[PDB]
């Protein structure tokens, strides 16, 4: 399981799935945070939480309690002319 919270803050990831009883998943997308959104992972509390990420122009603080459950993938792709 690779999470939202398994990201490092200063890479970039993009959501592809949403785990959750179905209601969560829901507060997850009406914030924003929708399956194929890129999120650049801003600040990474030493706690665990929260995490400061920033999707749709938005920056905002996630709760680990979601980032736990969020599917992403760490996009690692090179850079070219």
């Amino acid at each position: 399981m690779f999470s939202l919270r398994d990201a490092k803050c200063g890479q970039t990831v993009k959501v592809v799935k949403l785990h959750g009883t179905g209601a969560l998943k829901r507060r997850i997308m009406d914030m924003g945070i929708t399956r194929g959104c890129e999120i650049y992972i801003r600040k990474v509390a030493p706690l665990g939480d929260p995490i400061q990420i920033n999707v749709r122009g938005y920056e905002l603080s996630l709760r680990k309690s979601a980032a736990e459950m969020i599917e992403v993938e760490l996009e690692h792709h090179h850079h070219h002319h």
